[PDB]
């Protein structure tokens, strides 16, 4: 038991990773798994259940009209509307068309009812793609556009608001180094939607403000669990590895270096390791310097290559850094090296992928058709792994 469904795990430590000279944030959190069945391996993810900000919840109460003190059974033991809006209602994401049909049914204003049925309808698929999805309008924003849509409480949790999803995180710790704590490295998500809403990331803000048992015993806690991933180190340490996680994509790789370090003390020569890390600035964004210098100092990581998004005049990214070490990358690829990419899927991952096609031919001497197939074969061999979100 206790894998599919969550295990209450208090939060032991919660530390800010950036310097006070950084205008962003990134949180180091450790969940205390002592006394639980929870087990994890290097490269795994941890699912974390959180709750909505109180202000968000306050707004949902305003628009629904319910009594928060109303106890009802979410589809045992009942729950209040206020607690269900907090831990079980996805309030801030954009309503699906089926949710708009439900809303429309309880829209007592005929034009509000017509616009909703339209937005869900086929002849509305263009406007629904722009006004709702493109603009990143929440369920809460939509209901404010149609104050007449007053679905009953059953209908709301059954159809309008889907369940608050658990947020997944790459464990940044290895069991050998801390078999009693799950380490998560979590950047603070804080954006403005095209429609001008200011969105606090939901699990990220919880983590950024979680009270750790190392500073109080009312410490925070969250239902958590572990999902097995294929983002795994090679069985043989000797095998050469390439790691390409910048910014917050370092997290898996920190548990890669704890694994082979803990092994190395009792184990064999680890062979070549090269970690490509990128971040904005030396004096702000560099998360886990001293540990990384330590992993370099004691030979856990053979080499460490960094690019600076914005510190320098030149604005280096990691893929650019890869082009500089292209010939060497290719040698490790020919040597049997595994390559890991982790971090932002839409940009870094894509550009890192494109560099790879371009980089193989420099010594591959293959054209795009041939280079494409080669790098595709690395993926089906298991050689080339991507943990991107
Ligand atoms: C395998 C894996 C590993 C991960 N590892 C890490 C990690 O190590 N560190 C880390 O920080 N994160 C990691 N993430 C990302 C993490 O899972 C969450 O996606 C992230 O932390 C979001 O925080 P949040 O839940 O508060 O954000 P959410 O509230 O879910 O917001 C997420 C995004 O939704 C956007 N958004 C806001 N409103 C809307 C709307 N109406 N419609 C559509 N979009 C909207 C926001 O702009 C934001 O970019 C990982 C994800 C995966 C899948
Ligand atoms: N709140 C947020 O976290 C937030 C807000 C807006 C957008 N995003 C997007 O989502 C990503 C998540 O950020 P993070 O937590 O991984 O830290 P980050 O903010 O991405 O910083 C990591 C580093 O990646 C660099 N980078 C940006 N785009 C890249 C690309 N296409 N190829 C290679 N490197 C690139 C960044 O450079 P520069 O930043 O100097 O360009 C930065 O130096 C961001 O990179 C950004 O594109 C995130």
């Amino acid at each position: 038991h206790d894998a599919q469904h969550p295990c209450q795990a208090n939060v032991a430590v919660r530390r800010e990773l950036h310097t006070p000279a950084s205008d962003r944030s990134c949180t180091h959190l450790e969940f205390d798994i002592a006394g639980t069945g929870l087990t994890y391996e290097t490269g795994d993810h941890v699912g974390v259940y959180t709750e909505n900000c109180p202000e968000v919840v306050e707004e949902a109460e305003r628009l629904l009209g319910y009594s928060p003190d109303t106890f009802f059974t979410i589809h045992p033991s009942p729950i209040t509307v206020r607690n269900a809006l907090a831990r079980y209602a996805d309030l801030l994401n954009s309503p699906k068309k089926t949710s708009l049909v439900a809303l429309a049914t309880y829209a007592s204003d005929p034009a509000e009812a017509d616009r909703l049925r339209f937005l869900a309808s086929a002849a509305g698929k263009d406007e629904y793609a722009q006004w709702v999805v493109a603009s990143q309008r929440s369920l809460l924003e939509v209901m404010a556009e149609f104050p007449s849509a007053k679905p009953p409480l059953g209908v709301f949790f059954a159809a309008v608001a889907p369940r608050l999803q658990p947020r997944y995180y790459s464990i940044s710790s290895s069991p050998s180094m801390a078999a009693t704590r799950i380490h998560v490295t979590c950047a603070l998500v804080h954006e403005t939607t095209p429609a001008g809403r200011v969105h606090k990331g939901v699990c990220s803000t919880w983590i950024k403000n979680a009270v750790p048992s190392e500073e109080s015993k009312d410490c925070s806690w969250a239902p958590i669990f572990v999902r097995q991933s294929n983002f795994k180190l090679p069985a043989d340490p000797s095998v050469p590895i390439i790691m390409i996680g910048p910014g917050t994509g370092l997290a898996p790789f920190r548990g890669f270096l704890q694994e082979r370090l803990a092994q190395k003390e009792s184990g064999a020569e680890l062979g070549p390791s090269v970690f490509f890390f990128g971040c904005r600035n030396s004096k702000m964004d560099f998360i886990y310097e001293d540990e990384l210098n330590n992993f370099l100092e004691q030979g856990a990581l053979s080499e460490l290559v960094l690019a600076f998004s914005r510190q320098g005049p030149t604005k280096e990214y990691v893929q650019h850094k890869m082009a500089q070490k292209a010939s060497e990358i290719w040698d490790m690829i020919s040597q049997g090296a595994y390559i890991y990419v982790c971090g932002d899927a839409k940009g870094m991952a894509r550009d890192v992928h494109r560099v790879l096609h371009t980089i193989v031919q420099e010594q591959g001497s293959l054209d795009s058709s041939k280079a494409e197939s080669f790098v595709k074969n690395l993926q089906m061999e298991g050689r080339y792994l991507r943990d991107v979100w």
